């Protein structure tokens, strides 16, 4: 029970913003994500992490239209290429390959996940893990408000849309 | 690009006969294998080793008429259960669950996958990595006969039918 609202940044202007606040420093990640067609309203994808060397399979459900709310399963695999392939075999398409950098952040209760994604541009995604939508919600337009950050700054889309899209 | 043969035996006789030969040991393997059903000649199953704590997600291709030969691609998943998961809510269906005690070994260039499968009966897997079919058939066969084993022992159908 994710629950997540995603802004467009600079992110020259937005590291200067967040360095101000000045949180904690979590982990960075190359990431790959190669997402496989699937009905709506689910997703799957094989994320690889080039600077750690670890790799991931990623099922979520959609929990809303606002794309603000996921359930997701994921676990480490072995062989980025070798999911891919056993995918593709059963008969899975590439709906989208998606690059980005990611820089980790903590407060209290809050991650803050400062992407810069290739041929898209720069976001960051404001993420509470509950069991309460609402109050979450709340938390995460909290932490918006305090970075300056607005209604019209929102991107709704998901990256695999925005990819697609572009 | 792998050859196999499996066999009916009984689990002691056939350790004992195969120890007079000196095999090198591999390891020891409690398995639990979730199948999924899949349409033909696949094969997909999700791989737990409780003794061990090791998890694989396999997946195999029959290329041949009597289940000998496979083209396997398999990687460790770092959770049985959730990838078990995945599975079923992108709407693939448990055809099987399969408990075995796996004893391997190599010897004369083969590798042996002592089993013994909850629920089914005792049975050797004697196989080869290659792309040589018929090659890699007679060096199977080469060893079976050695251990005693013969075309009546033979068993083509997979675990996975047997039920
Ligand atoms: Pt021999």
């Amino acid at each position: 029970s994710e629950v997540e609202i995603k802004f467009k940044i600079k992110l020259e202007d937005f590291l200067h913003t967040l360095n101000t606040f000045n949180p904690e420093f979590v982990r960075y990640e190359e990431q790959e994500d190669v997402y496989f067609e699937v009905p709506r309203p689910k997703l799957l994808r094989i994320r690889g992490v080039h600077n750690l060397k670890k790799y991931y399979l990623t099922f979520k459900e959609i929990l809303d239209e606002n794309n603000e709310e996921f359930y997701e399963v994921e676990f480490e695999i072995g062989d980025f290429e070798k999911a891919v392939e056993v995918f593709k075999r059963l008969g899975f398409k590439i709906q989208a390959t998606i690059k980005k950098k990611r820089w980790v952040y903590k407060l209290n209760g809050v991650t803050l996940e400062v992407n810069r994604v290739e041929g898209i541009g720069d976001f960051v995604d404001i993420e509470v893990i509950s069991d309460s939508p609402e109050e979450a919600k709340e938390k995460i337009w909290e932490v918006a408000k305090m970075l300056g950050l607005k209604e019209e700054d929102v991107e709704p889309r998901l990256y695999l849309e925005l990819i697609n899209e572009l």
